[PDB]
């Protein structure tokens, strides 16, 4: 009853070629379609080609820079600041998650943190937005490696290309 002849597929995957190294990422474009859409056009206009981490917690996580990594010029796609993508569903425990970075009520920045270690206590103060299957890794490395006295990297972590999968 009813047969739609053709069909869509649309790629799920998201490949980001760090020059520290390449790791896969998985949005959903359910829920997230709204922060998936800003991520992917951020990537592909070419606003993430250039920048790097510049936060990186050992045994914790890592968050990447994004509005030119000091907040001196950065704004989203559909503006300045909009409505948070928090919905009760997911969870940010299990080591190797994508969730999106926020500022206050109704105010929400262009940064990524990865948790690449169990955290319950801070299990709902940020939103999500993605997860990292193949690549947790990659970030794990970025984390055991020589860090600061505060958040600075020792090493030399960077991005130098994005692309989705096709």
């Amino acid at each position: 009853m009813a047969a739609i002849p053709p069909d869509s597929w649309q790629p799920p995957n998201v490949y980001l070629e760090t020059s520290m190294g390449i790791i896969v990422l998985e949005l959903y474009w359910k829920h997230a379609p709204k922060t998936c859409k800003n991520f992917a056009e951020l990537a592909r206009r070419g606003y993430y080609n250039g920048t790097k981490f510049h936060r990186i917690i050992k045994d914790f996580m890592i968050q990447g820079g994004d509005p030119t990594g000091t907040g001196r010029g950065g704004a989203s796609i559909y503006g300045k600041q909009f409505e948070d993508e928090l919905h009760p569903d997911l969870k940010f425990t299990g080591a190797g998650i994508l969730a999106m970075a926020n500022a206050g009520p109704d105010t929400n920045g262009s940064q990524f943190f990865v948790t690449l270690a169990p955290t319950q206590w801070l299990d709902g103060k940020h939103t999500i937005f993605g997860r990292v299957c193949q690549g947790i890794g990659m970030v794990n490395r970025v984390g055991m490696v020589e860090t600061n006295s505060q958040d600075r990297p020792v090493d030399d972590v960077k991005i130098i290309k994005a692309y989705p999968s096709g």
